[PDB]
């Protein structure tokens, strides 16, 4: 991924974690840490897709648990274009 893509993704996750202004989220920063719950996590995946026009399954992205992880997934995708 690139450094791009994680901006994109954090922005849109720490908006369903938080205002964006009272929260911290990095490609360090962990899913679970930042405080998204199971309910929390399909939800990031969901708004994302909707964002990249992409999809992906939830069972697919089970490793997924920090920033980094969740823009591997997606920039993967949008390179499957083309």
């Amino acid at each position: 991924a690139k450094k791009e893509t994680i901006d994109k993704v954090s922005d849109i996750v720490k908006e369903k974690l938080a205002l964006g202004a009272d929260v911290v989220v990095t490609a360090d920063s962990e899913f679970s840490k930042l405080g998204a719950d199971s309910l929390d996590t399909v939800e990031i995946v969901m708004n994302l897709e909707e964002e990249f026009g992409i999809n992906v399954d939830e069972d697919k992205a089970q490793d997924i648990s920090t920033i980094q992880q969740a823009a591997d997934v997606i920039e993967g995708l949008l390179e499957k274009k083309a």
